[PDB]
C-alpha cells in the first residue's frame, strides 16, 4: 500500500499471538513494543530518544505480522508509550520512503 | 527519490543558511532541531518522547530545505539526540511510505 503521512502511520500487527496497533517509524532503528511476555531468552538493553533512555528486554528471532506481512527479527519490550515498528522490520516488508 | 531503510534515512537540510544532517522520521508528528538561532518569536511546547517529556521552543513559518525540497513550517528547537524531520514537513515535501 501507499501510506499517506497526513496522519500517523498506524497499522495492525500480530505478535506473540496478540493483535496490537503500532507506528511505522523510519526514525526508529529497532522495534519497541509495550510490556508483554514473549517466549525464549532475552537480555537487557538501554535505548534512548527524546526525553532520555528506557530499559528494555531484547528478544531475538521473533516473528511479527505487520499489516499482513510476516517479518522476523529482534523485538525490544519495555515501557515505551507507543508500539513502534522500526527499520529492522520495515526493511523486511520492503518499506520505502518516497518523494 | 525512493529511500530504503537498511541505513538511517539521513538527509541534508538547510535552515538559517546552514547545512545540517537530519533524520526523516515518520514516527514524529513534529520537526525537532538541536539548539540554534532562529528569527522571530517562539512559543512553548512540550513533547513526550520515548524517555519522557522535554520543553522545546516552537518557531512557526520557518523556511527550511529538506533533501532539496522547499518547506515553510513549524520547527521545534530543543535537546534531541538527532535532528528529526517529522510529518509536518514530510507532508510538505510529498513523502509517503510504501510497501
Ligand atoms: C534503538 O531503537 C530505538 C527505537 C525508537 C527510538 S525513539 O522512539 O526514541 N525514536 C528515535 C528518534 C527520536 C531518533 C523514534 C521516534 O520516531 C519517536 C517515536 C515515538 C512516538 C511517540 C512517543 C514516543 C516515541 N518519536 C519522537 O520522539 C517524537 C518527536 C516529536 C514529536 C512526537 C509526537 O508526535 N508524539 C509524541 C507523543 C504524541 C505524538 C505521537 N504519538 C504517536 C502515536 C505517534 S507520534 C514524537 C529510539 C531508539
Ligand atoms: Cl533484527
Ligand atoms: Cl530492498
Ligand atoms: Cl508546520
Ligand atoms: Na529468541
Amino acid at each position: 500500500p501507499q501510506i499517506t503521512l497526513w496522519k500517523r502511520p498506524l497499522v495492525t500487527i500480530k505478535i506473540g499471538g496478540q493483535l496490537k496497533e503500532a507506528l511505522l517509524d523510519t526514525g526508529a532503528d529497532d522495534t519497541v513494543i509495550e510490556e508483554m511476555s514473549l517466549p525464549g531468552r532475552w537480555k537487557p538493553k538501554m535505548i534512548g530518544g527524546i526525553g532520555g533512555f528506557i530499559k528494555v528486554r531484547q528478544y531475538d528471532q521473533i516473528i511479527i505480522e505487520i499489516a499482513g506481512h510476516k517479518a522476523i527479527g529482534t523485538v525490544l519490550v519495555g515501557p515505551t508509550p507507543v508500539n513502534i515498528i522500526g527499520r529492522n522490520l520495515l526493511t523486511q516488508i520492503g518499506a520505502t520512503l518516497n518523494f
